[PDB]
C-alpha cells in the first residue's frame, strides 16, 4: 500500500550474487585490469537496466555508438571503438564488462 520510498535498485536481483562493492570496479579506472565474476556481471545487470542491451543478449551499438558520439569532448573514434569493445562473446553477460572497460582503458 503506497510504497512511497519506491525501492527500484538496479541490481535488486544482481544483489543475490552480482554484489561487486566500490573495489574491483575502482580498480578499471587504473589500467591493472581485473578479473572477477561479480564485476562482469554486475555490468551486465546495469545494461539491461541502461535500456541497451534487451532481456536475449543482443547487442545494440546503434544506440551505444550515438550515446557516446552526441555531447562529447571527442566523438568519433567511439563509434569504431565500439566493435572492439562490443566483441560478441559466447555470452551477452560478458560482452557487458566489455563496455565498462574497454572504453576506459582507450589509450589517448
Amino acid at each position: 500500500e503506497t510504497p512511497r520510498e519506491k525501492l527500484k535498485q538496479h541490481s535488486d536481483a544482481c544483489k543475490a550474487e552480482s554484489g561487486v562493492s566500490e573495489e574491483s570496479l575502482n580498480k578499471v579506472r587504473n589500467r591493472e585490469e581485473v578479473d572477477d565474476p561479480k564485476l562482469k556481471e554486475h555490468a551486465f545487470c546495469i545494461l539491461k537496466r541502461a535500456g541497451f542491451i534487451d532481456a536475449s543478449g543482443e547487442f545494440q551499438l546503434d544506440h551505444i555508438k550515438t550515446k557516446f558520439k552526441e555531447n562529447s569532448e571527442h566523438p568519433e573514434k567511439v563509434d569504431d571503438l565500439v566493435a572492439k569493445c562490443a566483441v560478441k562473446k559466447d555470452t551477452p553477460q560478458h560482452s557487458s564488462a566489455d563496455f565498462f572497460k574497454c572504453v576506459h582503458d582507450n589509450r589517448s
